[PDB]
């Protein structure tokens, strides 16, 4: 039991994949979709959620979810903000490899050699990024850099934008505490193993 999150996305997608099997699973991937944005993007998470919450009408649920993502992802949500106001360049490249990254793991076919290419290099990044302010030794932060310029430049993005945006989201996540993390992981883990038994049936 992992928490207020964990128990609103088991109600969900118990409501959700039952009956049909095949349009629920696009909607439980949609629900997910709009839960992850709601940290990096909270204007492009309400809206999914808002189309979700039309398509289910598990108002009371969806809504109350979306606000325990804001409490859980505050730190995320705050850190993201003022890049965007302050540097609306790099939060477009963050931005863009979220984007990337949800897809390549919910949509893979929507994602070209080259893309998914950029987003293991990204996510390599962000991790070194991570770790080195989790502790690690400062040739993290170098090899880090290191990705995230290779997955910037495949995007065409511009490598010093990509990495003042990947080191503020990472450290706006970083700064989350261990209890909100796991909750998170635990909201995570709900999600993945709900769609992995809808993957069976389809």
């Amino acid at each position: 039991s992992g928490g207020a999150g964990a128990a609103l996305g088991r109600r969900l997608l118990g409501a959700i994949l039952g009956g049909d099997p095949r349009e629920g699973l696009a909607l439980a991937k949609r629900l997910y979709e709009g839960l992850w944005m709601l940290g990096v993007d909270p204007e492009r998470g309400e809206a999914i959620l808002a189309e979700v919450r039309a398509a289910t009408g598990l108002d009371a649920e969806i809504d109350a979810l979306a606000a325990v993502m804001r409490a859980l992802n505050a730190t995320i949500i705050a850190a993201d903000e003022e890049l965007r106001a302050a540097d609306p360049a790099a939060y477009a490249a963050v931005l863009t490899f979220a984007d990337l990254v949800l897809t390549s793991k919910l949509y893979p076919e929507k994602v070209s050699p080259e893309e998914k290419k950029a987003a293991e290099l990204f996510l390599k990044g962000e991790e070194l990024i991570a770790e080195y302010l989790r502790g690690g030794p400062e040739s993290y932060l170098t090899k880090g850099k290191e990705y995230v310029a290779e997955a910037a430049k495949i995007l065409g993005l511009d490598p010093a934008q990509a990495w003042r945006g990947a080191v503020v989201h990472v450290a706006g996540s970083v700064a989350r505490t261990p209890e909100q993390a796991a909750a998170l992981a635990a909201l995570d883990r709900t999600f993945e193993e709900a769609l992995a038994a809808a993957e069976a049936r389809l």
